[PDB]
């Protein structure tokens, strides 16, 4: 179970990492 | 499983590495 | 799998290496 | 595969080597 | 392949060798 | 169309970049 | 069009670069 | 156009280079 | 134009070269 | 023009050469 | 009294130092 | 007392030193 | 006590020394 | 105790010495 | 113990000696 | 007037510089 | 007046220089 | 006045020079 | 006054010279 609890959650966090970056860019732009 | 948990996640992090750089550039520019 | 996990990710990191340099330049400039 | 993983990545690193130099110059200048 | 991986990369490194020298000069100057 | 959607919007964002800076200054001041 | 989209926007970003510096100074001061 | 886009922007960046230095000094001081 | 774009910018960079040195000194001091 | 662009800039660089030396001394001291 | 006021409080602050780090990690992840 | 106030606290700070490093890595990765 | 306060803490710091290096590598890579 | 405190720590530092070198190489490369 | 503390550590340092050389070469190259 | 407007204000800013440092310390601690 | 405006302010900045160092230490520690 | 403005400030800067060194050590350690 | 301003400050700088060396050693070690 918890093995892929990491799978599930961790990936999502990365997804957000990307979006956050995108936002940062819009601020600077 | 976790073998490619790295695959999945790690790549995404690199994607963000690039975007972050892009932002940095906009600040300096 | 992981063999080309390096392929994928490592290249991206280099891509960023370049962009980062570009930023540095803008600061000095 | 990994044979030309070097190809790909290594060249990029050199590209950056050049840019970095360029920056250094701007500082001194 | 790798034969001209040297070609590609090695030349670039020399290019940088020159630029680096140029910078050094600006410092002394 | 979208070509100059960038034109329109992107410029405005820069306008704001400036104002934001102005605010930051008032805080420090 | 986009040619001078750079003109327009890029200059503004530099304007802000200056102001930001000004703020930084006030903090240190 | 873009010829003097460099003119415009590049000079401003140098202006900031100076101010940034000024700040650095205040920190050390 | 660009001929004296160098004039303008390059001199400023030197101005900063000096200030930076000044800072370095304050650190050591 | 560029003739005395050297005049201007080059002298300044020497000015900095001196200051840098001064710093070095403070470190050793 | 105040001698171990430091004891008490200072340790707690370190406890938080750790948690904060943990959070930072989750963001990057 | 305070003798081992150092013991307690100082160790914790090191614990955090490690975690912080871990985070840094995730950013680069 | 403090004798092995060094033991405890100092080792941890080295652990971090290693991780930090690892990060540095990821940046260059 | 402290006798092998050196053992423990000192070795780790060497481990890092190696990694650091590895990084340096990636920069030049 | 410490007898082979030298063994362990000293060898590693040599390992690094080699890598460092390798880097130096890449710079010149 | 403005001569000592600097007097007044600038000193206060330094006062704050100190307090800010104090805070930073509490975070790390 | 301004003569000792330097007196006043400059000293304070040094005071902060020290505190800042103190903080840095706590991070590493 | 300013004669001993140097006295005051300059000494403090040295005090910090020492602390900074101390920090550096903790990093390496 | 300034006679022993040297006394005071200069000695401290030497103190730091020593510590810095100590750090350097830890890196190599």
């Amino acid at each position: 179970q918890a093995r892929i609890l990491e799978a599930d959650a961790e990936i999502l966090r990365a997804y957000a990492r990307i979006l956050e970056a995108h936002a940062e860019i819009l601020r600077a732009q």
